[PDB]
């Protein structure tokens, strides 16, 4: 299962029937049909004690992993009940600046999309959380090409050391607060993981405000490999799933 022409997202349903489910992600966000919901609370992001451990090329993307054995970096408030711990973040990007994001806004695609994955502490661990309808909370942040994002450069510089699938590198003292936009206004809806096993266990929180990265920064994403060392080289690009039907779901907005 990958993003190629013979094993891309359009084939996934064969191994994972839930791919054609009722709350699949990503989706197109229609800003004019999103419902303003005054009952929604502001997001509470507490990343000040975050402990990054490692960066890994898993063949789908690269993951920056965090210590989630304590409430060090947590997400609360918003549409969430309870405390969600940060476990990892990763990106989806395109082969061109005009595509790469998974979610779209009024059909507009962005250059890339950042996913910060958190799990609901009441379920004890990530593996158990994914089996629950309220197990995960994923914070989605759009990337557009323009000015460089200083807080992203540490990630970019290390990519050379994890070029191929299975490669990992120590990655300590990275502060994820450097990746957040100024405003935390958001849309929220119930959805799924966007890669297999595509479990419908995610509360999506998609920030309205994109961050800017430079052409050179996103360019270095595109030099990674889907393949492992010694195998024929396949550039890691367009690792994004297409928008899925909204079906019986309403997208809510924390702003007007
Ligand atoms: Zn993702």
């Amino acid at each position: 299962h990958g993003y190629g022409k013979h094993n891309g997202p359009e084939h996934w349903h064969k191994d994972f029937p839930i791919a054609k489910g009722e709350r699949q992600s990503p989706v197109d966000i229609d800003t004019h049909t999103a419902k303003y919901d005054p009952s929604l609370k502001p997001l509470s992001v507490s990343y000040d004690q975050a402990t990054s451990l490692r960066i890994l090329n898993n063949g789908h993307a690269f993951n920056v992993e965090f210590d989630d054995s304590q409430d060090k970096a947590v997400l609360k408030g918003g549409p969430l009940d309870g405390t969600y711990r940060l476990i990892q973040f990763h990106f989806h990007w395109g082969s061109l600046d005009g595509q790469g994001s998974e979610h779209t806004v009024d059909k507009k695609k962005y250059a890339a999309e950042l996913h910060l994955v958190h799990w609901n502490t009441k379920y004890g661990d990530f593996g158990k959380a994914v089996q629950q309808p309220d197990g995960l909370a994923v914070l989605g942040i759009f990337l557009k090409v323009g000015s460089a994002k200083p807080g992203l450069q540490k990630v970019v510089d290390v990519l050379d050391s994890i070029k191929t699938k299975g490669k990992s590198a120590d990655f300590t003292n990275f502060d994820p607060r450097g990746l957040l936009p100024e405003s935390l206004d958001y849309w929220t809806y119930p959805g799924s993981l966007t890669t297999p096993p595509l479990l419908e266990c995610v509360t999506w929180i998609v920030l309205k405000e994109p961050i800017s990265v430079s052409s050179e920064q996103v360019l270095k994403f595109r030099k990674l490999n889907f393949n492992g060392e010694g195998e024929p080289e396949e550039l890691m690009v367009d690792n994004w799933r297409p928008a899925q039907p909204l079906k019986n779901r309403q997208i809510k907005a924390s702003f007007k």
